[PDB]
């Protein structure tokens, strides 16, 4: 497939684009009176689970704790039991089969579902008063560590925030960021966004799992996996000798993200890696069957992509091809007839061309993948 050739852009277009990326965490970002609430229940949650299973711990993950989060992103709570250090002797199916049992006994959650075939089990519910999807897991320990690796990358450059929430909004406004439904998980995608940085010429981040005193990297082994990384990111100048030496704008970045997922980067050869700047290969990794392959940074046999259809491989990639000429080619009669550009930017009818993400792998009657219709909670 080949691509339009950009038109050259002008400092006052640029401009717009700097704007919507930041308009993107600024319009989406929950206020500090709406973190606090997740904090809240996660606290509450823990006092009325602790009623019947004492020394229960509930931890928020995901993007409540990243920086990267949406005001009605779900909350994401890993439950532990202290003096317990892994689920080695716990029962995770049982248990959370018993954890539902608990949950429905309280009055202001809604529609308890456990589901306990998906490769991490989860009992999600709704909380009432709050409006926002929770979904608790089992010593998922390894999702708290990446959790505060990308915390840390959110926290070297403001626009690494940005670049997050535009990807977040883009993907979503797709209909792409839902892995339940067949396409990638939002961590997919901000997998993506850090990598592109990483691999960018300057680069705005460095890679912090290679980031330590000399002269070997330590061995802080988790679930059989290193979880190290540079974490001290105010000594991050010391460490990182290209540190502040990319200056280019937001916008200017997102185009260039965009343009280096469809121009430049690789496929069908390389893998979305995000612990080490050195390219690592699809064949060293032996992950040739798919198109897109994105590797956990510390779970390094978890390839993010692995479940992605073919159509829906070419339904994510039009989009972005979409998304390339939307925000790289000005139009006629913008901005002054749009009374909003967040509206131009992130059209569905223009990004997808109308169609409709493709759900084949779907049960008919939810949308979601990974059951047979007689196991549908909405039979
Ligand atoms: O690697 C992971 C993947 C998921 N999660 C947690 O499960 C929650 C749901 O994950 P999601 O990627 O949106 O959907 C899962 C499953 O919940 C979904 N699924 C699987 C079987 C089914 O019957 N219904 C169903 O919706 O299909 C996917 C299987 O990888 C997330 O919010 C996380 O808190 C993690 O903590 N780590
Ligand atoms: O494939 C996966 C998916 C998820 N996770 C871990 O589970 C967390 C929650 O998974 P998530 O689907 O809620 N994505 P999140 O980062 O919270 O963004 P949002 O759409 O706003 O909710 C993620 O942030 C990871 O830490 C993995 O480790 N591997
Ligand atoms: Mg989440
Ligand atoms: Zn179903």
């Amino acid at each position: 497939i080949q691509l339009e050739p950009l038109p050259p852009l002008t400092p006052k277009f640029l401009n717009i684009l700097d704007q919507v990326c930041i308009q993107c965490y600024k319009d989406f970002s929950p206020t500090i009176i709406e973190d606090q609430a997740r904090e809240h229940i996660r606290q509450n949650l823990e006092s009325f689970i602790r009623q019947d299973f004492p020394g229960t711990k509930l931890s928020l993950f995901g993007s409540s704790k990243n920086g990267f989060g949406f005001k009605q992103s779900d909350l994401d709570v890993c439950m532990t039991i202290n003096g317990l250090e892994t689920a080695e002797g716990l029962d995770c199916v049982r248990t959370i089969e018993e954890l539902a049992r608990v949950l429905r006994k309280h009055s202001g959650l809604r529609n308890i579902l456990p589901i306990t075939t998906a490769k991490v089990p989860i009992v999600k519910f709704f909380h009432l008063r709050s409006g926002l999807e929770v979904d608790i897991s089992l010593y998922n320990t390894l999702a708290l560590h990446n959790t505060r690796l990308l915390s840390a990358y959110s926290a070297i450059d403001p626009r690494v925030k940005y670049l997050c929430y535009t990807m977040k909004v883009f993907t979503k406004m797709c209909d792409i960021g839902d892995a339940s439904r067949g396409s990638l998980s939002s961590y997919a995608y901000t997998l993506m966004v850090l990598y592109f940085l990483q691999q960018r010429n300057p680069p705005v981040i460095p890679v912090l799992q290679e980031i330590y005193k000399g002269e070997k990297k330590p061995e802080i082994f988790v679930d059989g996996w290193n979880i190290y990384f540079f974490d001290q990111i105010d000594e991050l100048p010391t460490y990182w000798s290209e540190c502040g030496k990319n200056t280019e704008s937001v916008g200017q970045l997102w185009l260039g993200l965009l343009r280096f997922y469809t121009e430049e980067f690789d496929f069908k050869e390389h893998v979305i890696s995000i612990r080490r700047k050195s390219l690592l290969t699809t064949f060293k990794k032996q992950w040739t069957s798919k198109y897109i392959v994105i590797e956990d940074p510390f779970d390094l046999n978890h390839n993010l992509g692995a479940g992605l259809s073919r159509k829906m491989t070419n339904f994510i990639m039009k989009a972005f091809i979409n998304g390339r000429r939307v925000f790289g080619i000005p139009v006629k009669g913008f901005p002054k007839d749009y009374p909003s550009k967040m509206e131009y930017f992130f059209d569905p009818d223009v990004l997808t061309e109308g169609e409709l993400a493709p759900n084949d792998r779907c049960c008919r009657i939810c949308g979601k993948i990974g059951h047979f219709m007689k196991d549908c909670p909405m039979r």
